[PDB]
């Protein structure tokens, strides 16, 4: 797969874009999790699948029985990994571009975490899309948080809902989704 277009997909607490605390997520948003599954899994054509790409620590964060994420090609990046195809669903590599050179019959490519990977790849020109779930809370400063996105969103353009709807096909997009004290919305951004 040569020069694929790649999407970052992430859920972040506004305005500081917090995404984790001590290696774990600071919320469990059931509908958001289902959205993550649907969008990363769904393809627009028959006989293909998507690839999900993540750093080694994000991989290890998944309970070993629940990885690889089903119905998607899983790609894990480590600075200690030489290129290796583990099985049909798992690839080891040290860069996204080189990992994807090993691949065919893949439609969309998503970056699914974590912070370090996100903060590097936002400045990689293969990334064309940001699927950001904007989370809001009455007192965001009260949420334990030590991990943040460093995204230069001034070089990006938040698209209208119709563009996101087009991207996700028939996936249902509910506005102002509320779980506990969190409210959230799915967004789509493209390079300015
Ligand atoms: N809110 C959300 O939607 C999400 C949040 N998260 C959050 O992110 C946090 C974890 O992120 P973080 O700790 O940064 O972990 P990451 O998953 O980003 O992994 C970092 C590791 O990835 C590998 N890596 C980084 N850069 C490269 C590179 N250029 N080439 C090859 N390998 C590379 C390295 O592995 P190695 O050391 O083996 O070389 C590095 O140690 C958690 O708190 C989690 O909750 C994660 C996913 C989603
Ligand atoms: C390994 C990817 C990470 C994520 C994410 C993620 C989510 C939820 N939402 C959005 N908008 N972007 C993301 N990138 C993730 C960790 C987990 O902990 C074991 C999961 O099981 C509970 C999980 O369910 C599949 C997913």
């Amino acid at each position: 797969m040569l020069k694929p277009n790649v999407a970052i997909i992430v859920a972040a607490l506004k305005p500081a874009l917090g995404i984790g605390y001590k290696g774990k997520m600071p919320w469990r948003l059931r509908k958001e999790i289902r959205y993550f599954k649907d969008v990363t899994t769904r393809t627009t054509k028959p006989n293909t699948r998507n690839a999900v790409i993540m750093g080694r620590k994000t991989w290890e964060s998944i309970p070993q029985k629940f990885r690889p994420l089903p119905d998607r090609l899983n790609i894990i990046l480590s600075r200690s990994y030489e290129n290796e195809i583990i099985d049909d669903n798992i690839i080891h590599a040290s860069s996204i571009e080189s990992s994807l050179n090993l691949v065919s019959d893949v439609e969309r490519v998503f970056i699914i975490g974590g912070a370090e990977i996100y903060n590097e790849l936002i400045n990689n020109s293969l990334v064309s899309h940001l699927l950001i779930t904007e989370i809001e809370h009455p007192s965001p400063e009260s949420i334990e948080m030590d991990t943040f996105l460093k995204f230069p969103l001034e070089s990006w353009t938040k698209q209208p809902k119709s563009e996101l709807q087009k991207f996700v096909g028939d996936t249902v997009l509910e506005d102002d989704i509320k779980e506990g004290d969190f409210t959230y919305n799915y967004t789509l951004w493209t390079r300015k």
